[PDB]
This record gives C-alpha cells, structure tokens and sequence, in this order.
C-alpha cells in the first residue's frame, strides 16, 4: 500500500512535469 | 499523523492535477 501511494506521488509528479514542459515549450 | 499527512499530500496532489487538467481544457 504504501510503495502504490509512492507510485501514486511519482505519476503526479511526472504529469506536473510534463505539464511545466508543455508550458515552456 | 502519518497517513493524514500522507492524505493531505494525495489531496494537493489530485487539486494539481484538476488544476492541469483545467489548463488543458
């Protein structure tokens, strides 16, 4: 349970990075 | 304490991910 709420935590943090990525770009 | 930690962090979380989902539409 908790490695999938750290899973959860990385796949949030990697769609806001995409998000800033598509802003800059 | 831990998980309401842990569930106020999912909670901002999931608001980024409306708030990116609402920049994109």
């Amino acid at each position: 349970i908790l490695q999938d709420k750290l899973n959860s935590t990385m796949k949030l943090v990697s769609h806001l990075t995409a998000q800033l990525n598509e802003l800059k770009e």
